[PDB]
């Protein structure tokens, strides 16, 4: 039988904007694995928002501040005009014409509001733990309501203290928009939000030491922090493409050797190595976070040392080693949307009838 | 036409503390007059809270920092373990035995949490505007549903641009626990917290200028204060009477012949007033905030230009000018368990449904 979802999106900007980060990815896949089944799905997001195909909603007001620039006894906060508030104060209007209601915030308020609705309310976490707020919200739903929180990786799950409570979903893409490009020029790619916890830096010096050029994807959504990296690399460190679409994404990275991936925090998943797989392009990326359930070692990427240049500089320089018609069969394999439709059911389905 | 309420105190601190402030009074006040009324009332609290005569159920967590201490443009915030957060899921847990729910709090949620309550949920705010995101989330619900906000005071009100929408309950005291005192002795009274920064220098040196001794009631954190204030003005000038307790208050503060009130702006607003009222004794007040609506000028009290001995003093020297019985009059017709009792049900049974 055939269901009713209603998707509410993250409040740290429109959807297409790139603020919200790989959630912009996420939450359409997600949603077009239960259109894949015969589901009906709408979404609810801020005003500016695009999403092809699917019913939308878009609600004004101000954004959220993003969770990881705070501390881990930080209040949560609710701005005036909170844009988070308002989506959730339609949610809750509209709460009769679904069956199931899934939040992807990493936000306080949609936790707490969750007894306060009629239709049952799911909650997909897309970052570690970052606060006690948040680690409390989570908890109390969790006691409520089990079975109704997923999360990306065994990983990001181990970060909080009830993590073997949380389903693992992991993720996927809609491999039909990714070309495979078995030739790649001499080029190395990054690709994420230009904000500090992904580790730009690195990648630049390794790259350089490498003596490979880097190109450069990703939305501005922090100026002091690109301004930063001006200050202290110079303005032709990395050839900057701009944040782009994912037809435009995916025709891009495909030209490059090996997609670096640097983060400074523990990465929860990372929606860009596996689109890198679909276009087969090996990936580098330090030994921790989601990242150790996404590439194998020597075959589709190198898992190294985190935190050490020379580990990446080396890893550089096996990249023609590896089979990029392997790194594409991996993705096939793993990251389809029929096989996330699955998972999703076996997650969702069971928290309609109890 | 009985009812069953449910209030649900403010998240600054447990009641019976001192930390709740005004709300101190006005919940367990605001209870009785219900209850006397026939209606039954319930109270969920701060873990700590102390209610006698009333069902009070506690709630653990993390006091909400004052809203006043925060600048208008702060986002609202929800604290680790937050106390407000869990007095609304508890209260959201037993909505269904009450047929109203009455809000204390001057916090963003509960507003918020309006629409998602089958029960009706009213709220009497208690100050004036503060920020933009309290402002905003009271004129949502004054949107929503209509009348039901209260305002204890008519300016209140008017520091929001939605004022007019406000009702006014005004204040209330229980009179039966004020003595009137028709006989006071040759001493002028004081109410606050014994403090830099109070106003307190202003009324010694008035009540000194106008030959009169100075009695005060109120909370001391800073011996070295006192000391400062004997050494300056002679330690006949003023002395020490007691802490706020009803019953000590009472007793002692309807012996002064006069209350002199020359607070700040920010701590201008009502409540001592009354309790002078109460007790016969009339009010000599800075004329600004919550005074300007409670004293009746030239009958009840003096309203005097703020900041200025001589306006002070020249007041002083007409307190004989002032029918005591009148100032009791006043209290038990305005300020009584009665009146407010009458105020609360035009108010909330319209709010029934
Ligand atoms: O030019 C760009 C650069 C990045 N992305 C998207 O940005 C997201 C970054 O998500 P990821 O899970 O890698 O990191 P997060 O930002 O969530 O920490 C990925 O989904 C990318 O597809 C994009 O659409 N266009
Ligand atoms: C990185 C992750 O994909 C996503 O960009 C984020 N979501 C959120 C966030 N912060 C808040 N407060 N709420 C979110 O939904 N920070 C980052
Ligand atoms: C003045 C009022 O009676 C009461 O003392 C206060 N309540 C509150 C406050 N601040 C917050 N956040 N919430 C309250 O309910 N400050 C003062």
């Amino acid at each position: 039988t055939a269901h009713r979802f209603l998707f509410v999106s993250t409040p740290v900007g429109p959807l297409g904007s790139g603020r919200g980060g790989g959630v912009e990815l996420t939450l359409p896949n997600l949603a077009k694995a239960l259109t894949q089944r015969g589901h009906q799905v709408s979404v609810l997001a801020p005003a500016g928002s695009v999403l092809p195909d699917l019913p939308l909603e878009t609600v004004p007001g101000t954004w959220q501040s993003t969770a990881q620039s705070h501390g881990r006894a930080t209040p949560a906060e609710i701005p005036a005009e909170s844009v988070l508030a308002r989506l959730w104060d339609r949610a809750h209007q509209q709460q009769a014409d679904f069956d199931l209601i899934l939040n992807f915030a990493y936000d306080w308020l949609p936790l707490y509001l969750t007894p306060f609705f009629k239709t049952p309310v799911a909650h997909l976490i897309s970052m570690g733990s970052l606060s006690e707020v948040m680690d409390q919200a989570i908890a109390t739903s969790l006691d409520r309501y089990p079975g109704s929180i997923a999360v990306h990786s065994l990983a990001q799950a181990a970060t909080f203290p009830f993590g073997d409570r949380c389903l693992c979903i992991g993720n996927a893409l809609d491999l039909a928009a990714y070309g495979f490009n078995p030739e790649p020029e001499p080029v190395l790619g990054w690709v994420g939000r230009i904000a500090p916890e992904k580790g730009l830096e690195d990648a630049i010096q390794a790259a350089q030491q490498a003596g490979l050029p880097l190109r450069v994807w990703g939305a501005l959504t922090e100026p002091d922090y690109w301004q930063r990296l001006q200050q202290q690399f110079g303005d032709r460190a990395v050839s900057y493409q701009g944040f782009v679409s994912t037809d435009e994404l995916q025709r891009g990275l495909g030209r490059c050797q090996g997609l670096l991936m640097t983060p400074k925090w523990v990465e929860a998943f990372g929606n860009v190595a596996i689109e890198a797989l679909a276009c087969g392009l090996p990936v580098i990326a330090y030994a921790r976070g989601g990242p150790l359930e996404i590439i194998e070692q020597g075959k589709s990427g190198w898992l190294v040392e985190p935190d050490q240049q020379a580990a990446l500089v080396n890893a550089i320089g096996q990249l023609s080693s590896l089979d990029r018609a392997y790194c594409r069969a991996q993705a096939e394999a793993r990251f389809s949307l029929a096989a996330m439709g699955q998972r999703l059911e076996a997650w969702l389905l069971p928290l309609l009838s109890r």
